[PDB]
């Protein structure tokens, strides 16, 4: 997989070509205003060691940080997300998996409208990587969900319990 980050918008300035996970990109550029995803699915992180804001990037050219819904021009770590052949997630109503629950294998642009209940506080990712969004239609803050368990919002890096949409990381093309 390959990605290149540029310090200036419109693919200008100092840049860095990258093919792997990086817990700290500060040594190669101090800001990111544009990116070129040649191949792969990447999760950009605002701070080192995969913390702060998260941004999902699929192959394409991103002229401005706003094209990847960035809150700023900060990108300090990154993950090359693995290809998954299937996707399955269990959504619980209460934290710690308590309460009502639904199971899904498709994308959900609007969670609280689609199911028989509208409080979602814990997740159990069975297969695949997903992007949880704060607002319907894949808008707002983003949180990478990898296979595994998330009992409270604190587990998926969220500073808050807001969720409105969900999508399977798959591929752009």
């Amino acid at each position: 997989g390959k990605i290149t980050f540029y310090e200036d918008r419109g693919f200008q300035g100092r840049h860095y070509e990258c093919s792997t996970d990086h817990s700290n990109l500060q040594p190669y550029f101090s800001r990111c205003n544009s990116v070129r995803v040649d191949s792969g699915c990447w999760m950009l992180y605002e701070q080192p060691n995969f913390t702060g804001c998260q941004y999902f990037l699929r192959r394409g050219d991103y002229p401005d940080y706003q094209q990847w819904m960035g809150f700023s021009d900060s990108v300090r770590s990154c993950r090359l997300i693995p290809h998954s052949s299937s996707h399955r997630i269990r959504i619980y109503e209460r934290e710690d998996y308590r309460g009502q629950m639904v199971e899904i294998t498709d994308d959900c642009p609007h969670l609280q409208d689609r199911f028989h209940f509208s409080d979602f506080h814990s997740f159990h990712v069975m297969e695949g990587y997903w992007v949880l969004y704060e607002m319907p239609n894949y808008r707002g803050r983003q949180y990478l969900l990898r296979p595994g368990e998330y009992r409270r919002y604190h587990d998926w890096g969220a500073m808050n319990a807001r969720v409105g949409s969900l999508r399977r990381i798959m591929d752009f093309y």
